[PDB]
């Protein structure tokens, strides 16, 4: 499914941290482009270890699944490298990095407008996976990468796509989806084979309020315990500073599963919102 990627043609240039059981690297390839051109490329690898075999076999299928979507909002994947003793996925380099980052960084001085627009890009990139019956599983600020910012002289919005899922939350640890509260459903803390399409609407809600928010992390007060407790006595997230979406993101954290809107209606409600 993947174009092979040789590991003599990849470069390892600075270590950008890490992701769930992944190693996250920014590099360079060598390769043959349009027109026969010599291109050394911008590349972001993530290495997973080959050991952690559950794992990368569920981190590389999911990436492959969607890349066979090719969309305007879903990230680039090269290709792979079955490099050894690691499985390394070969993707874009995105200029201005994650969405939560970029927000914090510019310290919300961002109007509610740049959010609408962001928000309706993710929804649109949803609406598609749904179409296709796709479930990413793990929509989250930190998986919305910045391709371009607002430019005010020409008019041009910022511009995001939706990164690669990751591994399912299907096989991660039960510790790990509670920490993730309140990204993962209730319904997938319940049980993990709850994972539905219904669950990316739930996540999405979670994700506009950290759009609204300015990047801050929701119920990062809360350890894994209370944030049982969170979902137990069913409570909704406080509406974030840019109030405007918090009825959205309530709609969209429904504790019913199937009273959750489709991508669709959501994108008529953000429309809506002048
Ligand atoms: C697919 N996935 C990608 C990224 N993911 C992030 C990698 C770092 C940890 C958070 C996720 N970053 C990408 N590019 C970056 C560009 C600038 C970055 N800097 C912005 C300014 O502040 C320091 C980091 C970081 C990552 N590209 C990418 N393609």
């Amino acid at each position: 499914v993947f174009h092979k990627i040789r590991n003599e043609d990849l470069i390892f240039n600075e270590s950008l941290g890490q992701g769930t059981f992944t190693k996250i690297f920014k590099g360079v390839r060598r390769e043959v482009g349009d027109y026969g051109q010599l291109h050394e490329t911008e590349v972001l690898l993530k290495v997973l270890d080959k050991a952690h075999r559950n794992y990368s076999e569920s981190f590389f299928e999911a990436a492959s699944m969607m890349s066979k979507l090719s969309h305007k909002h879903l990230v680039l994947n090269y290709g792979v490298c079955f490099c050894g003793d690691e499985n390394i996925l070969v993707q874009e380099f995105v200029k201005f990095g994650s969405l939560d980052t970029y927000l914090k960084k510019n310290k919300n001085c961002i109007n509610i407008l740049w959010k609408l627009e962001v928000a309706k890009q993710l929804a649109w990139a949803m609406h598609f996976l749904e179409e296709n019956t796709l479930i990413h599983g793990n929509v989250c600020a930190k998986n919305i990468l910045l391709i371009r910012e607002e430019d005010r002289k020409t008019g041009n919005p910022p511009f995001i796509k939706l990164s690669d899922p990751g591994i399912s939350i299907t096989v991660l640890p039960k510790d790990i989806l509670q920490e993730r509260i309140p990204w993962v459903p209730p319904e997938c803390i319940e049980n993990p084979k709850n994972l539905n399409l219904a669950t990316d609407k739930w996540s999405f809600g979670t994700t506009l309020w950290e759009i609204c928010s300015g990047g801050d992390k929701p119920l990062s007060a809360l350890d894994s315990q209370r944030k049982l407790q969170f979902y137990e006595d069913r409570h909704q997230l406080p509406a974030p500073k840019a109030a405007e979406l918090a009825n959205l993101i309530n709609n969209c954290m429904d504790y019913e599963p199937d009273h959750r809107p489709s991508f669709r209606a959501i994108i008529r409600d953000l429309n809506s919102l002048f």
